[PDB]
């Protein structure tokens, strides 16, 4: 139906637009909410917080986290006009059809593996009221896409081929990862009948080398400048979803404090200094999401980590004047200040960088048994985070023949690593407690204090899928209710 290349390019642009406008579902409500470290209730700033059912799993028929499969399916069926439009087009070069074509199977994949993920088996549109595929028939086309993605993309490595924004386009590196994420998942977690595969081990880790060797791509020597509003596309960026004042910007601000009414700005900061407005966010922000304080805590002073993520506020005795841990506050990523004095909430959603390909080969070397590059993966990130404070005798992970001890340095590493990144629901579903064994989501060592399991695994087996609405399944009577849901 199209006949010119602007009118391609300009549909591949919107297809990126629309991925930006899922962006805080993909990291935020599917990635980190049911992670087992978010407060319910109020807020240190005073505020009912969000989603409190997804934090507490509650989940069932009338509470459901999400409606309609995510509102996912239209982005799917643009991605599917697309392929049906271009695959035999002539108005475009072989080399930016090729391009086009791998970035769109790409994101069939991403969107189909987010599905599969949090539901399982869910319809296959491809090409309402159609019927739920199988788990493993889910799976089947999300590998298919991927192989089809490298396929068009070949040798292109470019990631700015057109020069329309690196980093922030679709590229190669992105399927490969996005294939390294898949093959290690689908090695380790059974989903209905799709069984877990130890031969995938193999294929994502020739993936995540190949991100590691052939792209250019290097760790920042600072954390904070790794997700700076001002030094966007850097070199351990492989895929981020671009925000831009005066275009779009994303809800960061909620991971603070108001301002205008809240109860942060009359509290204290470590130096004893009244809080105020100590990010510099105006009235911009409220505290609608809040990591519980442990988070926090699990930090050592000297990892740059810490206060790059964190800012904290503090209560002060009113005898003694010491001052006691109230609220934490997310300033890890909430973009800049205009000329203009206004906070502009424009940092990038970042989907890959170069730590999270370090931190999952580690876990697929606790999966073959080598404990030594284990430990080489975890400590490259560690001596990053500690920076010039960086001491082996202290702060270095010492190489183990435990699966378990290497299983949870590897999580609490990506704890502390990719706060506000949208791992740690995966991880719990993937990770398990020994090899073959017990996923981390129901164990006591996958929570944040330790005491209890996430999901209670001989009541809450089913709570590892999400489930669909009443309404849904009472108006399309094609779809069946996730299993083990009433």
């Amino acid at each position: 139906y199209w006949k010119t290349e602007a009118q391609a390019t300009a549909y591949i642009d919107g297809i990126h637009k629309h991925l930006r406008d899922a962006a805080w579902q993909h990291t935020i409500t599917f990635g980190e909410l049911r992670g087992g470290r978010f407060i319910t209730g109020a807020s240190s700033d005073g505020m009912g917080v969000s989603n409190g059912d997804i934090i507490l799993q509650n989940f069932d028929e009338t509470h459901t986290g999400v409606s309609k499969f995510g509102d996912l399916f239209g982005r799917i069926t643009n991605l599917n006009l697309f392929i049906a439009r271009v695959t035999d087009a002539t108005y475009l070069s072989d080399e930016m059809k090729n391009f086009y074509l791998g970035e769109v199977y790409g994101l069939r994949a991403f969107y189909y593996f987010d599905l599969y993920r949090i539901y399982g088996g869910v319809p296959l549109r491809l090409t309402l009221y159609m019927a739920r595929s199988t788990p493993k028939e889910v799976m089947t086309q999300i590998k298919s896409d991927l192989n089809k993605s490298m396929e068009y993309f070949g040798n292109m490595n470019d990631f700015d081929p057109y020069k329309r924004g690196k980093k922030v386009y679709w590229s190669k590196a992105a399927t490969e990862c996005l294939m390294g994420e898949v093959y290690l998942w689908t090695s380790k977690v059974t989903t209905g009948d799709d069984v877990a595969n130890p031969a995938d081990l193999t294929i994502a880790k020739t993936h995540l080398e190949s991100v590691l060797n052939n792209y250019n791509l290097k760790m920042l020597d600072d954390f904070s400048q790794v997700f700076n509003a001002k030094n966007k596309a850097n070199d351990e960026i492989i895929f981020a979803i671009r925000f831009l004042e005066g275009e779009a910007t994303n809800s960061n601000g909620t991971f603070t404090y108001n301002v205008g009414t809240g109860s942060t700005k009359n509290r204290y900061q470590a130096n004893g200094e009244v809080f105020g407005d100590a990010l510099d966010i105006q009235n911009t922000g409220n505290q609608t999401y809040e990591y519980n304080k442990a988070v926090y805590q699990n930090f050592d002073d000297a990892d740059t980590r810490k206060e790059a993520t964190f800012i904290a506020s503090y209560n002060k005795d009113g005898k003694t004047g010491e001052l006691s841990l109230y609220g934490t506050h997310v300033r890890k990523n909430i973009g800049y200040v205009n000329a203009q004095g206004a906070r502009v909430y424009c940092g990038d959603y970042i989907f890959y960088r170069l730590p999270w390909v370090y931190l999952t080969l580690a876990e697929i070397a606790n999966m073959e048994g080598d404990n030594a590059a284990v430990a080489k993966y975890i400590n490259l990130v560690r001596k990053r985070a500690y920076g010039n404070a960086w001491d082996e005798t202290l702060y270095a992970y010492p190489e183990t023949a435990d699966f378990t001890t290497n299983e949870l340095a590897i999580l609490h590493e990506k704890d502390k690593e990719f706060i506000q990144e949208g791992q740690r629901w995966w991880d719990l579903r993937r990770m398990t407690l020994t090899k073959g064994g017990t996923p981390l989501v129901f164990c006591k060592e996958g929570s944040l204090l330790g005491d209890a399991p996430i999901l209670n695994k001989s009541t809450e087996a089913h709570k590892l899928l999400w489930p669909i609405e009443k309404t849904m399944l009472n108006k399309d009577p094609a779809l069946e209710q996730t299993p083990g849901y009433k």
